């Protein structure tokens, strides 16, 4: 996964928290998006049946995850752009503290896969509670895109699709959504070179899909055209 | 006090003893890092945390207690299956966190506010990471000073709960947890507001006013006296 797409990422995020609140960058703090990868980090977890005392042969929710997963990259990339000292990771890990199931290059060894075990899952989504502890977002980032290429989930596709819906809702969503990102391929939405021509072509089959008209459009891909840097 | 918390971490024995016999065996120090990440969660969770939403609502302060005493059911559990520079390099480090005795400087109060429960208790998971739990009781019962409430009191309360609720298909999937409105743990403060706080510490009667507690819980839920067996007998060999 190019750094250049992961730049491009993070621009589109800029995009959606200034409409939230386009002083986000001054008002917001880096101790917030850690708190908020925690949250929804233990959501996660909590789609998977790992209670030992409660409902124990409980089906996992792996749809949930994926969109769990997504849900974690918003505050992610937003802590990453936020961050805007580094031998406290390894340090952390020789402590021991980071864990693994009882049974970039720095990050792989904290990921556990396949991620529809629940003890590989719940290592690993503990691992981001930690990378979080200590604000590494960038690599919690780079973790949320392993953890969906493990599951067969084109995370990336996902995240574009939904960035131009949140564009259509200012000017069963899901299911559509998904077939939006179909048109357009994983291999593709991450290599370095055709990947913004891909984007645009997902954006538009979003819009299209719901039904902005060809006209209201004038400037919907302008951010998305600005996230080239 | 000091034999109650020893008659704590023994009940705590037993509890997971009627989930699993050999829980210290099958069970691993990780589990209680996990359980206690969660009910952390849950805990944060019924705060208004979430500063791009409604902040207006009422924190439900009933609800932390429970919370409360469900993490310190998995600090017990944690002391007991794990049978210093480390810890204050980390707080160099900036792994711990704060607000805008090495106990002492994790804990932020009033429990009260938001954003003193949100440090608080991120302090808390960060603490079970490093499987710290000795710090976490700790913190737990100095938590329930500031929330001026009675913790040993609603510790029985809910042990005896997750009794009920392994007697109660619990484990399969199939209790009654909510009923018209009201879940399960609600009914637990009635409980133990039937008794002083002062009587759970005491070094003589407390075990008396434990099992006063203990048998609140199991009226509540209309239980056979065959059933609260494992109860009553924990709470006697408690000495
Ligand atoms: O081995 C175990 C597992 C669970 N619990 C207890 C601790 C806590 O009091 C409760 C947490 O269970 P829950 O299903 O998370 O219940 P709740 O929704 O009320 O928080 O279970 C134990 O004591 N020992």
């Amino acid at each position: 996964v190019p750094a250049r797409v992961l730049n491009s990422l993070a621009h589109l995020q800029d995009g959606l928290n200034i409409f939230m609140d386009p002083d986000w960058r001054q008002i917001r703090h880096v101790d917030d998006w850690a708190l908020a990868i925690t949250m929804e980090s233990a959501e996660l977890i909590d789609s998977y049946p790992w209670k030992w005392w409660k409902n124990v042969k409980a089906q996992t929710d792996m749809h949930n995850v994926r969109i769990e997963i997504a849900d974690i990259l918003h505050f992610s990339l937003s802590g990453e752009i936020q961050k805007r000292d580094d031998v406290a990771l390894k340090s952390l890990k020789e402590m021991g503290f980071f864990c693994r199931p009882p049974a970039d290059d720095e990050l792989l060894e904290l990921m556990f896969f396949p991620l529809t075990e629940v003890a590989s899952a719940v290592a690993t989504f503990r691992n981001i509670i930690q990378l979080a502890s200590i604000y590494r977002f960038d690599l919690i980032t780079k973790g949320l895109l392993l953890a969906a290429q493990d599951l067969d989930f084109n995370l990336v596709g996902y995240y574009v699709a939904k960035y131009t819906l949140n564009q259509i809702r200012q000017l069963e969503d899901n299911e559509l959504l998904h077939e939006c990102v179909q048109s357009v391929s994983v291999e593709d939405v991450l290599n370095e070179g055709t990947y913004l021509k891909a984007w645009e072509k997902i954006a538009c089959s979003v819009f299209d899909a719901f039904g902005m008209p060809e006209e209201e459009r004038r400037h919907a891909y302008d951010w998305l055209k600005s996230a080239a840097l």
